[PDB]
Order: structure tokens, then sequence, then C-alpha cells
């Protein structure tokens, strides 16, 4: 309906990346996936990601969630609900968030375009 941007948890993403809290269960939408290199070992799917307010493309889904890429519609323009995430922390101290349980809200086709005007977080 009206007021798109108040269908997404703005501020989520500041609150991920600054404070660390992970019982949020934020509503954030899909605006890009992307497979990254691997083994050797199952697809590992990358996410750019918005709360409304800033996008962060460091989100990584949980291999258990392949499918939702390869068969459902986890999507570009989807709306999804985190239900699970945790946040790891590599050697050189970049953060990858990684998403191991969500459900899509509304799919791709039912949102359509990108909402607001999210701006990248600056990690």
């Amino acid at each position: 309906g009206s007021h798109m941007v108040g269908q997404l948890s703005r501020g989520a993403i500041a609150a991920i990346m600054q404070k660390g809290d992970t019982n949020i269960k934020p509503i954030l939408q899909v605006i890009n996936i992307r497979p990254i290199t691997t083994g050797n070992s199952p697809p590992r799917y990358r996410l750019l990601m918005s709360d409304g307010l800033n996008t962060l493309s460091s989100f990584m889904l949980a291999t258990q969630l392949n499918p939702l890429v390869e068969e459902e519609q986890l999507s570009s323009n989807c709306v999804c609900q985190i239900h699970r995430f945790i946040v790891n922390t590599l050697k050189d101290g970049r953060r990858v968030v990684i998403l191991m349980e969500l459900e899509v809200l509304k799919s791709a086709e039912a949102v359509g375009v990108k909402i607001g005007n999210p701006v990248p977080y600056n990690e």
C-alpha cells in the first residue's frame, strides 16, 4: 500500500552494524543477489539488502537457504523478514551478516521496484 518505505525496518542496518543486536527480526528488501566464487563446495549467495535508509552488501545466505534463490522466490525486489541471523568478523575486520532464517513477505513481482532511496552504509 501507500507509504512504501514504512514497510521496511528503517534503521535496522545501522542497528546490526553499530549495536550488534541479534534479537531484532527486521524487514528488509532484497536489491540484488549474486553467487560468490567458491569451491569445491555448494554455491554461496551474497545479497545487497535495504532497510529503506541504507543498503548493505555484506549479507550472505546460509547454504541451507539456497533453494529459496534457486527454486522459489527470494529475488531482487522481494521484501523479507529476517528471523535469525549472526554476524561474523573476518581477520581483516570486515563483517558478514549470515542470514539463517528468513521469510518472504512480498514477492518480487508484487513489489516491483526499489523502495525509497536508500544510500550505502559506510562500514
